[PDB]
């Protein structure tokens, strides 16, 4: 209760909750009226921004204690607490203030008190010696959503903490190693959200547990012989598993208390990224094999002597995007190359930075862009067979250079979209797009997913028009449009059989969700995926009459033949 803006409570409460009342000011050491007192929980008296220190005279028997939505506190003055012993929970919620307070007056003898700060935002560093001569067994300390910016090294003192709560401190940027050089544990700290460069190599050496979800920043962890006694840990490299799986020697000198979350899924290996015991050189082989074929297509449609048509136009844009994807490939596999097996502790260098980001960006231009081609192909034999008898009404080529350029720049939105931060391409050992731990990351995935079913769907549609009125509707021209849909077929079915199945088993392995096996799921993604650009090239080097006869012109013209 709340008189003139002051404590003036008459009658002795315990678990009197502070409400809305006429408060402004507590009253040093004046807090009479209560013999015995439980908890006195500030939450709706805001309006008492300012409060005197030693407000609390002889609250032995407090148990509890919550001071939230007090944005108005500026500052907290030192000496807040004086005596209570029997204290038990302590928790500081919204308070603005600028300057950690200190709570070195309070006195207690208790193993299950808690101290939590939370919504604070004004806190910037926790001063050394902060709980110096605060408890006597144990102490738990959070920081739920602080506002902190970083530590102060030898920052406890004369008290022993159980367990230690840093969750979405996003604001903190690294804590000094010796932070705890007088202190007692922790048996668990939390670093989830916190932005921790790395982890202090003194006072987390007695660390049993950790949790560090979604810290984007831990790319470096503690050795395992400093850490003997790891019982569990959370990490959001799913990368460390693989060191960390090792027994502890209780005997014999070699009980597996070591944990790792999340666990081994083969999804980011120990090994290379393609690395098997003899599918290793399978990915080599099909780089180099796409890479040639590429090479073969562009310099054929460079010196065709025959102007480019549409369907030429189509085949340049489908060499194109299978050019990227081997380039990607051979990237990937590059960087899987000289690793000898030992890529574990690699992957830090690996994602991080503009490497994973461009692959991923690359492969996600290449798939749009085949797309994009596929469908121009199956829309361009929708109107120049069906309406042969409206054929004075066909496109000419500037409107397929312009839906081929629209089409390009579609595909560069798409590859920049996860540049910006919409998705993320770190997530995969393969540094693909295939993450789902955020809902706009998961939003853009059923979008892809949704366009690629909705473009297979008019591809097919396209081309079941096309062989209805191939001959039927208006007349047929047996050479120009058999080889125009046999180029087109071949290239549809050589798109969908190489991506309809990689896209099912990528959207599988984003939810989680084992529809075979865990085993061999990514083995379609690594080497089933990317065949297309290989396979295309090959059925265009056989099913093209123009690039036959130019490759046959320049091999008997230029030594050759």
């Amino acid at each position: 209760d709340g008189a003139l803006r002051c404590p003036g409570p008459t009658a002795g409460l315990t678990r009197l909750s502070l409400a809305y009342l006429p408060v402004k000011v507590i009253p040093s050491q004046a807090f009479r009226g209560l013999n015995e007192v439980i908890k006195i929980e500030i939450s709706q008296i805001d309006s008492l921004e300012r409060i005197e220190a030693n407000a609390f005279d002889n609250l032995l028997n407090l148990s509890e204690i919550l001071i939230q939505n007090t944005k108005n506190l500026r500052y907290i003055e030192p000496g807040a607490f004086i005596n209570l012993p029997r204290l038990k929970y302590l928790s500081i919620c919204n308070t603005g203030i600028r300057k950690f307070p200190d709570v070195t007056k309070v006195f207690s003898s208790e193993s299950n008190f808690i101290l939590e700060i939370c919504d604070n935002l004004h806190i910037t560093t926790i001063p050394g010696n902060a709980f110096q001569g605060m408890n006597n067994e144990s102490v738990t300390l959070k920081l739920y959503g602080n506002g902190f910016e970083e530590v102060q090294s030898h920052a406890f003192n004369g008290t022993t903490l159980t367990s230690l709560e840093l969750k979405e401190n996003v604001h903190l940027e690294k804590m000094h190693n010796g932070a705890f050089r007088g202190a007692t544990g922790p048996k668990t700290l939390d670093i989830s959200s916190t932005k921790l460069q790395a982890l202090p190599s003194y006072g987390l050496e007695s660390i049993q547990r950790l949790i560090a979800t979604s810290s984007y920043s831990l790319k470096k962890l503690p050795s395992r012989e400093t850490f003997v006694n790891l019982l569990e840990a959370t990490l959001t490299y799913p990368s460390h598993c693989c060191a960390f799986r090792n027994l502890p020697t209780k005997e014999q000198n070699f009980p597996k208390t070591p944990r790792c979350a999340p666990e081994p899924d083969a999804f980011n290996p120990c090994e290379d990224i393609m690395g098997y015991d003899f599918l290793r050189v399978l990915i080599w082989l099909i780089n180099i094999l796409a890479i040639m074929g590429n090479m073969t297509v562009l310099f054929v449609l460079l010196t065709s002597r025959y102007k480019l048509t549409v369907p030429r136009f189509l085949m340049c844009n489908l060499s194109f995007a299978d050019f990227c994807m081997g380039l990607y490939l051979l990237l990937i596999a590059s960087v899987d190359s000289q690793t000898k097996g030992q890529y574990y502790n690699h992957a830090i260098d690996w994602q991080t930075g503009s490497g994973c980001s461009t692959a991923g960006f690359f492969t996600v231009f290449a798939s749009e862009l085949s797309v994009y081609t596929l469908t121009v192909i199956t829309l361009e034999r929708w109107h120049t067979i069906t309406y042969a008898i409206h054929l004075d009404q066909k496109l000419r080529l500037r409107h397929a250079i312009l839906i081929m350029l629209g089409g390009w720049l579609f595909s560069s939105l798409i590859a920049m979209l996860p540049l910006v931060g919409v998705s993320n391409y770190m997530k995969v050992s393969i540094c693909f797009p295939m993450d789902v731990e955020t809902t706009l990351s998961q939003v853009y995935i059923l979008t892809i997913l949704i366009l690629n079913v909705v473009a297979f769907f008019i591809i097919c549609a396209c081309y079941i028009k096309i062989y209805f009125a191939v001959r039927n509707p208006e007349l047929m021209a047996t050479n120009k449009d058999t080889k125009i849909a046999k180029k087109m077929a071949i290239l549809i079915f050589t798109d969908f059989t190489c991506m309809a199945p990689i896209s099912f088993f990528a959207i599988s392995a984003a939810f989680k969700v084992p529809l075979i096996t865990v085993t061999n799921s990514k083995v379609l993604l690594v080497l089933f995926y990317p065949i297309n650009s290989c396979a295309n090239p090959f059925l265009y080097a056989i099913f093209t009459k123009t690039f036959q006869r130019d490759f046959f012109l320049l091999l008997s013209k230029f030594g050759c033949c």
